[PDB]
């Protein structure tokens, strides 16, 4: 058994230098690599176990000099499988993917960061090893920047980060899966520890192999597309499993870094630095399975497990808080709970009082278990908390009372965690975002109007519509009955409305609007909300998604503001929702970042303006949902004065794992957040040159030219999408929740921008991120020679700009022309070939293009580690990559015959039995979806 | 300092004995050690205090960990004085002599602590010291190496306090911790046997328990087996808190497990 | 019950069908699910209380300075209309919830259970008119 040689020194030339000399990467993933191929030796034979090495040698011999030879050998050994085969080596190669994230994780999250790297300015902001922990962030703002300490405190006193979770947008990794992971980490990590015994090294090896094979001998298929309640609790996995614990050890963090700077004073417990938000079970835009019961439950589901996580915690409490010195209020609060009910003593005040909220939160958790369950409940409102005022009074009595007696302390100790908890993570967890289309709600009112016999709302221009929403807003007349002709859709509103009015606000952040354009779908929302008698309404959130919304958003704003009952409804607060992606898909990457960046400049004019305090909501795409390091710079280079101590961004599902499955990571995450909101607050970036805005608006003319002439202009391009890609297959598999198209016969308009990215991501080409970027650099270069100068100043010194090409530069990273030419080769037709030929000519020249702006002669030159770590991930992506393509040959082609090889080895006893009521030939289906999760998986973000 | 852990009492077994490693094992399979727990002779000391005194010793420990960070080091020694004082600032008297199931619970407080997950701990490593000598079986689970008794509920020589009725109580107290522990293992039990090959009888068994019944799917089949253990923990710790709380109950004997062998059974 | 009439009747039994059969079919018939039938009963001026609380809150006048046929006239174009007439956000004396609040208990309950509305103090169209829409609109 000397395979291990061989790989092992496939790895070393994958890996060749040292980024550190913690860099045991290659020893961790040679680790893991040996003890699964071992498994699969055991499990599926020894020839199984040899091609599937000799495969991954090859892929890793191409990620290491890229010569074609290497893919048509890949190929040649994965057409002669029969499905059965394809199943395990597809199956294998996904673990195996897995494994080098888990090392990677291990890996970064066990790097001691080098203080001597940092350079001075903001580029170090870009990367973990040379990033601000809270503790240089604030040595930075007082040295730097000459803030006094106390600036320091109130700047955080006030500031607000709110995350917010959506679904995933495919596998939302088993929960099981997920703690089998978590298992093999910390095997790994205790494995390296540099003094364990013999027997607890050789018990801590069967416990890993034991996991690996634990976690391959599980199924990733079958059953439903887990309705969205499932997704739901698949998304509160990351409370038990990091936030719920991770919040208060943070905040503890943020009052030692405050002393050890000369604030005495801690954060206060009701001060929220932290919130979270949720869209699993709001979210409708495009999405049917999301029905007006699917809020309500996962609104229930949410109380639940608040109500379930403080009754888990107040038992510790109540054994912490064994004291008898105690203040006279909570003396005679402790008689009177007495009075009115181990048996908890009157000489333990702080437990009777505990003890009360115990019986509270029981009989919460109990009621919303009914709630759920049934549809009523017997339990009185008085049993229950209803607001977090109720369940906040009594502990900030105790709080008082032991501070009072100067056990301060104590009180600093299990009741200050808790206390911060219940202020962090209220009733709820989290608070549900509700989105909807706009047209649903003109749908709605057009109804109305014409039942009314008042006209068609729809044909009334923009200003007509604002004029009788105002008037019908300030009339004291309802608006209708349950006598109107509702479709499907119109109900669906309107019951989600009824749906928002019975349940508490607690559980409900804000109303967003997609496909958002002018301040008549904001009003008609409002209207809508106060006629279905939603007793608190809403924050109302517009999300400008094309182009042209961007260009007009800020004088919707304003307009909405210079209305009275707008400006006195919203209370000088207003949240706007942008979509980099959304952008993106409508006019290509680099007009959609540099809109944004204009266009949150205008907002902020205009709430100046107005005395309003804007929120910008950042969707998913952006530049601030890479996750890790690169955060960090992103936040700091939105325009100054668009953050302001309220930060809101979405945590993509795709990331939430990096963002919150260990303790060093959930950590880091609430760290670079609060910091780079902190910073960014008190030290906006530049203020860009003029010439710099006049380059960007030419190269935005100039890229959108070219995007939309390739994806729109171009008849045969939709041809094409449907061909060298696999987005009809995920159109139509039990991967996500959500239809691909919003109009089933639409081009690329109807599309979504998900399946548009995850389409072109799936085949190593990420057309839709980099394309525009050569026909603009090229366009300007040719212009002046000069301008090439000036690009390379923005990079090394405008924060904005760097942070955009350094994206693009990663996910030139993580493509490669050849993979999807093997794409072309088997799946689209001859005389589409030159078009494909010429876009990759495209790719290549923007690559040449980026690399001469950012200063670079390879790929992410400044960053080797995410260079290694990308490079370790790809050798396992590209025999995914291949495979896929050869299943879709075999899907869409019955009558391309393969030569078969002999099957390898071992109601359901084999590998190929696991779908049954299968479309396709016997395995195909499950290969394909195999390798769309683990490329999926391998490449992770990219725009 | 100087005794002789498993491992090298083995080694002395066999080397200079001239003891089979064969004749150990079986040796171990036949031996039950009887730990027998009586009450505290003065001061069984509060199950708070207990904890307290645990938060004391992990930050002295982690305190004097070789690489710990300036913040760490900084939050323990204030999580050391704050559990400090919180140990000085509460009483040890009062009340009563506490009640005969008080002292009981105040027992059973170190199977929480460290009994419960320490048996299977240890009996891993006696499996592992049998490796290290060439016996590639580990100890049968059913072996009784290890064996727990009480005397705090049951004995009453020179104590009228402890009436049939105190030992009623101590009965199902314990039934009732044992049966929550189950329960509260079983869960993550359920998660890690997500497979999906099985055997034969466990599929037939597995098609019989769906039937008769998240909502455990039958590809998942040790779930299911295990899902419904954890039924029957369930009703069995409610039965035993009806009975103890009351005298009586409704839930019947055969929603539960009423012998071992019921339950080592799936 | 009907069904076993029917039967009984079949088989030549009708002697038998006519003796308890019979007896209880009538008593079903007479006695209905709830042996009475409520009938409510209400002065005229509370409606008119209740329609001018509306008009004023509605900034369209008084209802009850308005003159019979202008009352007969509001009260139809309201009649015809799609758009119900309040809400919550109602300034209620005492009284005017005491009828509103009965009209919704009438609206909660079996028809089974009520005969008339009897308006006392009739006089005018309009208070039989005012009734009708008051029913309408509480649903």
């Amino acid at each position: 058994l000397e395979k291990m040689a061989s790989i092992d020194v496939h790895l070393r030339q994958l890996v060749p230098g040292k980024v550190s000399e913690d860099d045991k990467l290659v020893e961790y993933d040679a680790l893991l690599l040996d003890r699964f191929l071992d498994i699969l030796q055991d499990l599926h034979g020894e020839d199984l176990r040899e091609t599937v090495q000799e495969l991954y040698e090859h892929s890793a011999e191409y990620e290491g000099k890229h010569e074609p030879k290497k893919l048509e050998e890949l190929g040649s050994v994965l057409t002669s499988l029969d499905p059965g085969d394809s199943i395990v080596i597809a199956k294998a190669f996904s673990h195996m993917l897995n494994l080098a994230n888990l090392a990677e994780e291990v890996q970064i999250a066990y790097r001691r960061r080098i203080k001597k790297l940092k350079k001075g300015d903001f580029v170090d902001e870009s990367s973990a090893t040379t990033e601000s922990d809270l503790e240089e962030t604030f040595k930075k703002l007082v040295g730097d920047l000459n803030k006094s300490p106390e600036e320091i405190f109130d700047a955080l006193k006030n500031q607000t980060v709110d995350l917010v979770l959506t679904a995933h947008p495919t596998q939302s990794v088993r929960r099981s899966l997920l703690q089998k992971h978590g298992r093999i980490r910390d095997c790994l990590a205790q494995l390296y520890a540099k003094d364990i015994t013999p027997d607890d090294k050789q018990e801590l090896d069967e416990a890993l192999q034991r996991e690996i094979q634990a976690a391959f001998r599980t199924d990733e298929i079958k059953r439903t597309p887990p309705t969205p309640q499932d997704e739901m609790r698949a998304g509160m996995s990351y409370f038990h499993e990091t936030i719920w614990k991770g919040v208060p050890k943070f905040l503890r963090r943020v009052d030692t870094a405050l002393k050890n700077i000369g604030i005495e004073e801690r954060v206060p417990y009701n001060a929220p630095l932290i919130q979270f938000s949720s869209w699993m079970g709001g979210d409708r835009d495009g999405n049917p399975r999301v029905t007006p019961e699917v809020t309500r439950d996962v609104c229930l589901l949410a109380r639940m497990m608040a109500a379930t996580m403080y009754f888990n915690q107040i038992e510790d409490l109540m054994f912490e808080m064994s004291m008898w010195r105690c203040n006279d209020e909570l003396r005679a609060r402790a008689d009177e709970v007495h009075a009115n009910s181990k048996s908890i003593p009157t000489t333990e005040p702080y437990r009777v009082i505990l003890g009360d909220v115990r019986d509270k939160l029981y009989h919460t958790r109990e009621r919303a278990h009914q709630l759920l369950s049934n549809g009523h409940s017997d339990v009185p409102v008085e049993a229950t908390f209803i607001n977090l005022e109720q369940f906040l009074e009594p502990l900030e009595l105790c709080y008082r009372s032991l501070c009072s007696c100067g056990d301060r302390p104590i009180a600093d100790g299990s009741l200050l965690d808790f206390l911060r908890q219940v202020s962090t993570f209220g009733l709820s967890l989290v608070r549900l975002d509700i989105r909807q289309e706009s047209d649903r709600h003109t749908d709605v009112l057009d109804a109305i109007t014409t039942h009314l016999d008042i006209g068609s709302y729809r044909e009334w221009s923009e200003e007509r519509r604002q004029e009788w929403l105002l008037s019908e807003l300030s009339g004291k007349r309802p608006l209708f009955g349950s006598d109107l002709p509702k479709t499907e859709e119109i109900a669906d509103v309107l019951d989600t409305f009824h749906v928002i009015a019975e349940l508490p606000a607690d559980s409900f952040g804000a109303y967003i609007i997609s496909m958002a354009t002018a301040p008549s779908d904001v009003l008609a929302v409002e209207l809508l909300q106060r006629e279905c008698r939603v007793k608190q309404p809403l924050r109302v959130v517009p999300l400008f998604e094309k182009l042209a919304d961007l260009e007009a958003a800020p004088a919707a704003v304003a307009r909405l503001f210079s209305v009275d009952w707008y400006k006195n409804r919203i209370n000088g607060k207003q949240e706007v929702m942008i979509g980099y992606s959304d952008s993106g898909k409508d006019a290509g990457r680099l007009s959609a970042a540099w809109q944004l960046y204009k266009a949150q400049e205008e907002l902020v004019k205009v709430a100046k303006e107005y005395g309003v305090k804007l929120t910008m909501f950042h969707g998913r795409g952006g530049t601030v949902g890479r996750g890790g390091g690169p955060t960090h710079l992103a936040i700091l280079s939105q325009p100054p004065d668009t953050i302001n101590g309220s930060l809101r961004v979405t945590v993509q599902g795709e990331v939430i794992e990096q963002s919150f499955g260990e303790e060093h990571l959930c950590f880091r995450t609430l760290q670079r957040f609060t910091a780079a909101t902190l910073e960014h607050g008190m030290r906006p970036p530049i203020s860009p040159k003029p010439e710099w805005r006049a380059l960007l608006d030419e190269m935005a003319v100039v890229a959108t030219e070219e995007y939309r002439s390739v994806v729109f202009q171009e008849p045969r391009f939709v041809e094409y999408f449907r061909l060298a890609t696999p987005e009809l297959e995920y159109g139509r598999m039990n991967i996500g929740s959500r239809p691909s198209k919003r109009k089933p016969s639409g081009g690329i308009e109807s599309l979504r921008a998900i399946p548009w990215i995850f389409a072109w991501t799936q085949t190593r080409f990420h057309l839709p991120v980099w394309l525009g970027f050569g026909s603009a650099i090229r366009h300007v270069i040719e212009k002046d020679v000069r301008n090439l100068h000036m690009l390379q100043d923005m990079y090394q010194h405008w924060p904005f700009f760097r942070v955009t090409i350094d994206l693009i530069e990663m996910v030139f990273a993580k493509g490669d022309p050849g993979i999807a030419a093997l794409y072309d080769k088997l799946l689209v037709s001859e005389e589409l070939w030159p078009f494909g030929e010429k876009l990759r000519a495209n790719f290549e020249e923007t690559k040449k293009l980026i690399l001469q702006t950012a200063g670079h002669k390879d790929l992410l030159e400044g960053d080797p580690y995410l260079k290694q770590r990308l490079r370790l991930r790809d050798s396992y992506i590209t025999t995914l990559n291949v495979c896929q393509a050869y299943t879709l040959k075999r899907i869409r082609d019955p009558s391309y015959h393969v030569t078969l090889r002999p099957h390898i080895s071992k109601p359901a006893k084999e590998l190929i039995e696991l779908n049954p009521t299968s479309e396709y030939a016997p395995g195909l289906e499950d290969t394909l979806i195999l390798t769309m999760k683990g490329i999926a998986a391998g490449l992770q973000n990219t725009g």
